[PDB]
């Protein structure tokens, strides 16, 4: 029985009286992990090209309610990690029994924000059968003498407040007349007026000019006034629906109307099958010409729901996004899933300095500092997910297979394993990130590791102006904990700019090879963060809780939270906010003092010293 705070969603009539100020959860939902703007893409596959884009409808939570606010301790959760072939992310939710106005929880916003991929809320307006009610729908449109529709501005405060990029309209409900229709087309114009520029606003292919369910499968003359109505923009994109095969006239319509092709997005429902769903391509990407369209995904969450374990889902996701060759740069045209890589550019946001990683997926059986366990327990805390290779997966030479490993880590709960076969005097690379990071006097590339052959792991950068990656040994060299860490500095490439980033490794008489790599950056020293100015509040939901509550600081990544055990400290929580709940310490506090320890960790990973707080 959980009893803190929670991820929101509403039904109309909540959402009209909603204020952040009388939500006791609405500080713990909102990100404050800002969309990324400029993504560079790759060119590693050459059937992908750039007029298309993706949305994604990923159920990122099994759940609509229910959701804790900033994480929970459960390793087996939807750490999706192919925000690079995304182009926009639909937070999949919503229920007549739970909620219809959902937006997406704090963690996974922070998740698609750090990769760069605008992330929105559902409005899920369901069918009869799913206890859809046109009561909901005629709330939603109330329109004022103004007229503005104040559920609208409601809309457009949540997305503000808790910082997210939009909203996905889905109206499925039956029995909607003329009148409706109209008004729906109202309520989207009136989003166009008052949203902010970048704010993306998605209908769904049902509802049709007469107010009837009736999906297209295409952009036509019944549903076209939901996109653009003569000179006024109605939406900025359409999701079609599933029955299609083929796209051309969809085109053609968008042209005729002034709006892209790419605006809208060819549904592709993988929810029971994922790639065994079969898909007439040809429909969407005809041989020799553009795209006709857009691509959506339905439910590639199918990935997480189908499989049971962190490994299943991780493999599943692979076969999903890459495809079954396992190589982005090398996919098959003939195949029925030939893979996301075969038509869209992986895109990355390891374009500022310094770029820091970790490999951590957001998730772990146990939380690491430095190499040494911190916390015994699961977690997942998609807040702390680190921007993920480019590349799932590009090898050049030896015997050697790349994955996730949850076994070891060095910062977090997970590792880049890279193992297999290397024979003796044999050299292998894998080439990771897609990257665009200038190098100034001061910078240094850095990498942590663990070798259990004994094989030394040497770092690879390309440069821009030049083809062939860059393979170089560490310079200085610091063990931690087992593991060691590499330090080469990069003075002498001054005025160059960074574009990938790769390892290197040679065999040895051993004939193996099995490395664990817990960190990879390119940056310069920075200095350690003042220890965070931390309050104790009380939690008004839950008595026997707390909340800490410490003043925002520039360039901190996240934040970590001891508390003193006779066994030595015990991290008890992360938060990448302002603050973070905490159970059990008042209960705790009457039989024994409770002293907590929290730490300020920068972009660089340099913590802070610790603010030490008492609760008697």
């Amino acid at each position: 029985t959980y009893n803190g705070p929670l991820s929101s969603h509403w039904f109309p009539e909540e959402l009209a009286q909603w204020e952040p100020d009388s939500d006791p959860d609405a500080p713990f939902n909102r990100s404050h992990v800002p969309l990324e703007p400029g993504r560079v893409a790759d060119r590693v596959n050459a059937n992908a090209d750039t007029d298309a884009h993706l949305v994604s409808l990923s159920a990122l939570n099994r759940h609509t309610s229910g959701v804790p606010s900033q994480g929970a301790p459960v390793f087996y959760e939807n750490t999706f990690s192919y925000w690079h072939y995304t182009d926009l992310m639909v937070y999949w939710a919503g229920s007549a029994g739970e909620g219809i106005i959902v937006p997406p929880s704090a963690d996974v916003i922070d998740a698609s924000h750090r990769n760069g991929v605008p992330i929105l809320g559902n409005v899920f307006f369901p069918p009869t059968v799913y206890g859809g009610q046109l009561e909901w729908l005629e709330q939603m449109l109330e329109q004022e003498e103004d007229g503005s529709f104040p559920l609208a501005d409601k809309l457009l405060e949540v997305a503000d407040y808790y910082g997210f990029d939009g909203w996905f309209i889905n109206q499925q409900t039956e029995g909607a007349d003329e009148g409706t229709a109209e008004a729906m087309q109202a309520f989207l114009v009136y989003l166009q007026e008052q949203k902010p520029e970048g704010m993306h606003i998605m209908w769904y292919d049902s509802m049709i000019d007469t107010g009837a369910i009736a999906w297209q499968n295409h952009l036509t003359d019944r549903n076209k006034m939901y996109l653009q109505n003569g000179s006024t923009r109605v939406a900025d994109s359409m999701f079609l629906n599933f029955w299609w095969r083929d796209q051309r006239q969809s085109n053609e319509l968008a042209q005729a109307l002034g709006r892209s092709p790419y605006d809208l997005y060819a549904g592709v429902d993988v929810e029971a099958r994922g790639t065994s769903t079969p898909v007439q391509w040809e429909g969407l990407f005809p041989e020799g010409e553009k795209a006709h369209t857009s691509l959506g995904l339905y439910r590639p969450d199918w990935a997480f729901q189908s499989s049971e374990t962190m490994e299943a889902f991780y493999e599943k996701e692979l076969q999903f996004w890459v495809g079954s060759t396992g190589n982005p740069a090398e996919t098959d045209g003939q195949s029925n899933w030939p893979g996301m890589a075969h038509w869209f550019p992986a895109k990355s946001t390891a374009t500022s300095v310094p770029f820091v990683t970790h490999f951590n997926t957001g998730s772990g059986a146990q939380f690491s500092a430095e190499g040494k366990t911190v916390s015994e327990q699961e977690w997942n805390n998609r807040s702390l997910q680190d921007v993920l290779p480019t590349w799932r997966w590009i090898q050049h030479g030896g015997d050697l297979e790349a994955t996730f490993s949850w076994e070891e880590a060095f910062e977090g709960g997970s590792s880049l394993q890279w193992h297999g076969s290397l024979a003796e005097g044999e050299h292998a690379q894998i080439e990771l990130y897609q990257t665009e990071l200038p190098i100034s006097e001061g910078t240094s590339l850095t990498w942590t590791f663990k070798s259990e052959h004994g094989n030394d792991l040497n770092v690879g950068f390309r440069l821009d102006g030049e083809e062939d990656f860059r393979y170089v040994e560490g310079e200085q060299r610091e063990s931690i904990n087992g593991w060691t860490q590499w330090t080469l500095p990069l003075d002498a490439f001054a005025g160059q700019t960074i574009t990938g980033l790769a390892f290197a490794a040679e065999g040895n008489e051993t004939g193996l090879a099995e490395f664990y790599i817990g960190q990879l950056a390119v940056g310069a020293d920075s200095e350690k963060p003042a220890a965070p100015n931390v309050n104790v509040r009380q939690y008004d939901p839950d008595p026997s809780g707390i909340q800490l509550v410490w003043e925002k600081q520039s360039n901190v990544h996240h934040y970590r939270v001891y508390k003193e055990t006779k066994h030595g400290k015990e991290l008890i929580g992360t938060s990448a906010g302002d603050r973070i709940y905490l159970e059990g310490l008042v209960e705790e506090s009457k039989q024994n003092d409770v002293r907590l320890h929290i730490e300020a960790l920068s972009e660089t990973f340099v913590p802070s010293d610790a603010r030490m707080i008492d609760i008697k």
